């Protein structure tokens, strides 16, 4: 028989027995150690919300989606195994994450261990495998109509995209299967509609986009010998909305400038704890926080639990990384000097980003100071915000469909929906903040960035007139 | 105080002034027109009538202003002051017409071009019959306004100045932020705004992306050219265009839903066959038609939604024109979508040529073999501008700002410090083209005269026009 | 193809061809034009709603329940055929309401015809068969797969009941009982017209309802109950279904039943009575009808809506003068005054014969304190009002039928014992109110006089108010110290 | 200058620059590790929440109503140092709640330490003077215009009533209605159960139907008994009944759910089991456990839901019973529920009987012979007391109330005078049976045994009882 469970955001979600044995393991439960927003709970004191909701309502939008376009459009023969299929990779998508959730595989792992490319997502796959093997599931699978062989590859291949047509899990006519979970042609997927909701409600912001209606107004079409989810030609709009969105919420939340510092905050901590924590994996070898990602059975017990280990122990080792963390409490951020963008099309390539708190320290401003600011005492924060595919807009890669002709695929471009929209898809945002917290560093960090902004021909801040009164009329740009 | 609950704002307290003032032929009148006029007939939702948003309007009013005043007692805000914003908002929409902007937007410039008359001009004439005809004078000075001064004040709240230099007659410069409340000249961001988002999002069924709360936690006054205006702080520049891109959005989803405006010009077309036929008593029994109601506000004190139903549910054939419009809008037998388009380049449609623009479709020659010709009369066109509330114009570019580390200071923020992704212009047009006539075989051939007339011009492609017209958007070299 | 269209309680609804045919047609979209809580608007601001989009959500839940328990049991062999019929119901279920809602079947028709037994619902039957017949909709019935003959009387059964202990209904056989469960349950009131009302009422009121209707549904399964299959809420539902009828009641006490929401709704009933005679309604073959006599020809009341409000304040006949006299008095604001509230005592049923009787009573006490004022009966206005638990005295639990999970086919009883001893002692009670028709200060000091001795006479229980309005008086009662 | 902070439930709460400081300290931290619902979360997955912002909301509601009485009564002097004072108290009322709130002083020190009695409000007192000592907080305090001698102790008063004719020595009787704010000794009507009621029907996924904001509208103080105390309306009196009756139906769904409450006594198990092993350093690094971390603040201070998933990853063999609990709860092997029950008559099951009654279930001799027999120690009895938070009193019988034409005199209003659809009784138990062994076999024994006992005490049928024992039911000539 059916479980049923009650998400705030959802309502009452039906759970079929495959995906409850599968829910309740170690590897799934511990996506409830792992807040959704990291940092953000700091900052956004309603977002206590962790991944293991989040995965639940992406497995049930995964359900919802497949299921109606099957109501739809019998004529594509989606079989009650490849619902549960889809389900399943809602449910594994963020398996793989870490403590604080995009901390981990945004800051802290590209910082700890350079060499190598690792992403969440690579880590659900691996989590997954251990997963299924760890609880003996592929006999559970097979007991309900699956084949573990094709479908545990499908599963995978939702998640990551693929390991002429490049899945062995599924022919391309399923295909549309693979744009519910995970949408690599243009990022439309249940995972965002998910958290929209989800986020909106526990962050304290309202959410402007209806996944419900957008189901509604899905539709499956030929397209280029290759059977894929088209929307409604009138849906264009909301859509172009959806990325709004989208973008709205890294600015006002995801990226918030207190909630990025204490990520970096964690971060930094972390990164000095690294060398003096061990954690048991497989056949019992340590593991350090950095390497935990290599052994899935130590990365089950890797969670934000890590945060508080820190703060409660006695180690001396530790006591470099514990006062980062009691800063944190008491509020001894560094602080924040101002915003900025490159101009032209000068994209700030990622190499760079090392070099950056040198180049802030090495300006020359113009004006007496009464204390020099060394490099190490800067930290420079650099921010790409995009509609999901870089520089591309995501809208020229759906297709549509017409009321009048409903199996007829077709493009609109961006001149045909209308002049407000945006001109660009992607740019960069370039935060600055100081370690030195003091009245007099803090008016010299200032000196020191605002110059710095006039001398590399990037935005003026906003608050820039004011922070560095003697600066700003130097730049003839500017006025 | 009296207290009522709005399900968009709570518990609102209502000071008896203002009681005195709702309980009033002339504002009860407001329960009887939708907010959305022909919207509620898409929108099944949007029952909402322009009393609860009047008394919205009020209420945020009072927060705005009474919250500057906690925050800045410099300022020397009056209970006075308050109680005139108060009643500027809650009166502020007082002369909207039957199906709100339909009326002012739609009916009363077709049926008569000589005038130029607004929603809020006739606020101001209502305000002033809903004073005299009910003795409020009295109470306004009871409560220790002054009506001289004060009437002023509110009607020039509501419509801008009544003629460089300070053109208000109503209050000082010293306190020129309390213009900004409820009718925002410079820039538009007004509480008129907040109302409607909220409780429009709350009966339509979309979520509003707009928090008003938290924008009055950080509005604050500044001296700005030698006059006090409200400023918000720096970091909000960002919610702020997000403002006007709900707008927009609303504008686009909703108050411009393309069955929504046909039946809006549908009932305006009714409106307009019975306006002969139909008199309304005005100010000593004198008669007033449709049109000229605007004229007498005894007489626009009856002229209410009413005026559907009346025609409706009417037996002289004098009226057998306009009740037989109104009886394809319940049977649903509505002129039917032939499609959407821009204008390219930066080629603007003046006002003037709105008349015409059914005469060029029809004269279209497409390449393609019709079963049927059809005349001018069979098109309507309807041509919307949709903009930031500044026409061409971005309302940013009119906004005083401030910083944390020195908030009396009021500063500019232009676009390019913001953001990339902002709109590059900030107004546009959207033409709709709809056939009177119903049927499989006219459809088609509308369609052809649109998408051909769309070449003919050098406006975009339609969205679906690969499918409706299918020999004609090859023709077009810049189409592929 | 379908329709979509957006409430704002159920989000988007799909909107089956033939349904959108009903609604398309001046007999449904009149609904338009008839406010969910009559003169509730002009104490909840936010209540503008009307009929209309409640009549959708009915149809829509209606629709969900079915569709869910088809999905859930295919053994019972519910067709789309059943599925549309039972939406068709949902959808016109209330197509018959008057002016004002339950203001016109309430108050009003009661007055001006005391000879007649009528109800929204046979209204919404009659007005059923005259949507069908002057829109020709049964061919389009026939198109979708329907059988007219069949339907159209399931269709009217649903609404009203039998159309007349064997099987009472001749739509559908005993193994399709279910299906009458949906929209109006007769057995024990638990329907779709509740669950959208509650959601819909809140929205637009401005309070929060208390009562999940999807969770409901998840947890709701058929089964036999004495040789009929029937539906049945899991046993760990009973809670909640106490909490579902404590919603309602709680509802009716904030909202429907509110002491001013009830004055207007009388006055304007009072109105409609002066100006019935001078109002005629173009009917079948042109024949004149009043108000009170629409309800017998549907032609004339599909033109009578809540727009009668606005005729008679606009109108200008001398005829009319004293009911727009009292419509005035509404707009400004010169309501009859609420003196206070009782409630009887012991088990004293006051029945609707003595009705006519209470205002005489109530001048007729004579108070020991000295009046400016005398007070004649007809200054006087005594609403009676039922509150209960949708069956009278009855507890609509013990009329509900439970499943566990480890027999989910076995259908087994929930008394009141077996839940909580924090549940109501009874199922329904009386309230009083009376207030006033002259406003002024010295007549109602006597008026609350009056009220508060008549509670004494008649060991009624002390308005709660009632040491501070009437201090002379309430000390003269033995049984409130 | 103030910190606005955006809470989901109340919106963008105001925090004066010393609640900052207070909030920004390790021991209220803290309660950002300590989640609102224990082990509820594990139930209804949306129930992540934590003290931290409940805290915050409590603060904020305690600020809104005291501030809401002085503007409408200035006669009563509260002057901004009251406020601020209230505030305080509310925002620090449960910084003494232990791992997984309730479950802590409500399950754990009771089995681990029954010598003691202790309350989260006891810890609450004693952590705010640690955080008040160990922040230098009482030089901010006089900054900003506070009295420490005086305000801490009106503070601790109003957490956990007095501490010792009028009774409190931190205000006089003519602020008595401050005390009412936070924690309502009188009637138990307070903003603690205002803001959980929202927050906590946010994250369950449950509609609340209570509204605090328009009790606040019609709140007022007036003279009961030669002092000065809060009164609510006469015609809210409906309401106020079913604010109790929203708060039992929260804990009947909710937090007394009986899956949420085995595991709420499967981590209570774990934690005893765990307790003699682990350390926590404390204050001078003296070492505390568990149970005993409740002594020393500084300990208490580290002692959070962490514990939990420092029990789960640990290798340490000394905590390996603990630990095996603890995965139990990770695949869901969790000790089955049976069945509920109640007295019957006026039989009111004492605390000091709980530790027994496993004993009796497994005593029972049920008339059908079984083949395993279950040992007392294979059950699991939980007593819970459903009440209106005044045991068997009607907390309205002790509620003051005003009427319209007398605002300043207070009134009382009988449970007579409202309604007959009111509860009979006002309290009552419920008495949950689980069995730790999950087997079929075990499980169907489990439940003969439970039906039996309920027989043999004369407490009502299972709801499920003639199913899960069919043998058993017809025995009781009462159940038929
Ligand atoms: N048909 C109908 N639609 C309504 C009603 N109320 C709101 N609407 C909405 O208005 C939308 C569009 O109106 P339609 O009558 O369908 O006009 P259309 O969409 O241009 O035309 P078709 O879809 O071809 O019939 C519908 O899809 C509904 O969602 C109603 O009473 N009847
Ligand atoms: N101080 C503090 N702020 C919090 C906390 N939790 C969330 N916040 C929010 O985080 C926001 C910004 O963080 P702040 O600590 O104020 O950092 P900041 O604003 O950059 O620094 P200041 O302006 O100097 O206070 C605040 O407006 C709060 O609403 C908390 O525990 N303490
Ligand atoms: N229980 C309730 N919950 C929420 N809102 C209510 C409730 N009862 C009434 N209202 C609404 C209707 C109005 O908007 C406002 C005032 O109603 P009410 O409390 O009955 O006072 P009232 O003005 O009719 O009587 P009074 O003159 O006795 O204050 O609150
Ligand atoms: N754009 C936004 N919309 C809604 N809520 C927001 C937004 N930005 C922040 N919040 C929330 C998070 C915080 O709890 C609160 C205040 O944050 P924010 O406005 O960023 O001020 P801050 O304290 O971080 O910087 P500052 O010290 O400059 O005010 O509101
Ligand atoms: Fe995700
Ligand atoms: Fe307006
Ligand atoms: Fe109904
Ligand atoms: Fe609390």
């Amino acid at each position: 028989t059916m479980k049923v469970i009650n998400d705030p955001i959802h309502g009452h979600i039906e759970l079929h027995p495959l995906l409850v044995r599968i829910i309740d393991t170690p590897q799934f439960q511990r996506l409830r150690y792992i807040k959704q927003l990291g940092g953000g709970y700091y900052v956004f004191p309603g977002a206590s919300h962790n991944r293991f909701e989040h995965s639940l309502g992406v497995g049930y939008l995964a359900g919802c989606l497949v299921h109606a376009l099957g109501e739809k459009q019998p004529e594509l023969q989606i079989s009650e195994r490849d619902v549960l299929c889809v389900q399943i990779a809602g449910l594994c998508h963020d398996l793989g994450h870490g403590p604080f959730s995009h901390m981990f595989d945004g800051r802290f792992i590209p910082l700890a261990r350079p060499e190598v490319k690792w992403t969440h997502e690579q880590g659900s796959v691996m989590m997954f495998e251990h997963l299924i093997n760890s609880n003996g599931i592929k006999p559970v699978m097979e007991q309900y109509g699956l084949i573990p062989e094709e479908d545990i590859c499908f599963i995978k291949e939702q998640i990551v995209g693929p390991l002429l047509w490049p899945y062995k899990g599924r022919p391309e006519n399923k295909s549309f299967l693979y744009e519910i979970v995970s949408n690599k042609r243009n990022g439309i997927d249940v995972d965002k509609w998910d958290y929209f909701a989800r986020d909106c409600h526990h962050l304290g912001i309202q959410n402007n986009f209806d996944y419900k209606r957008f189901i509604k107004f899905a539709r499956v079409c030929e397209v280029d010998n290759e059977l894929r989810i088209c929307a409604r030609d009138k849906e264009v709009g909301n859509l172009y909305d959806m990325f709004h969105t989208r973008n709205s919420l890294h600015r006002r939340a995801y990226q918030h400038k207190v909630g990025n510092i204490i990520d970096t905050m964690i971060t930094d901590a972390f990164l000095k704890a690294d060398d003096y924590i061990e954690i048991t994996g497989a056949g019992g070898k340590k593991y350090r926080i950095s390497t935990a990602i290599d052994d899935m059975e130590a990365y089950t017990k890797l969670t934000d639990n890590i945060f508080l280990e820190i703060l409660y122990s006695t180690d001396p080792k530790l006591k470099d990384a514990r006062e980062i963390l009691k800063q944190i409490e008491y509020r001894n951020l560094f602080k924040y000097v101002g915003e900025t963008q490159p101009t032209g099309q000068i994209k700030i390539k990622r190499e760079d980003y090392e070099s950056l708190p040198k180049e802030v320290a090495s300006a020359k401003p113009k004006v007496l100071l009464d204390v020099k600011l060394k490099a190490e005492d800067f930290i420079v924060d650099v921010i790409n915000m995009d509609y999901g595919m870089q520089e591309k807009n995501p809208i020229d890669h759906v297709s549509f469909y017409c009321k009048t002709a409903p199996n007829r695929a077709i493009r609109i471009t961006k001149n045909q929906v209308s002049q407000l929209l945006p001109e660009k898809f992607a740019e960069q945002l370039i935060r600055v903040y100081c370690k030195k917290v003091d009245r007099k560093s803090l008016y010299a960090a200032r000196q020191y960035f605002v110059q710095w902004c006039a001398d590399r021909n990037f935005t003026k801040p906003q608050d820039g007139d004011v922070i560095a009164p003697l600066i700003t009329p130097q730049k003839k740009e500017w006025n």
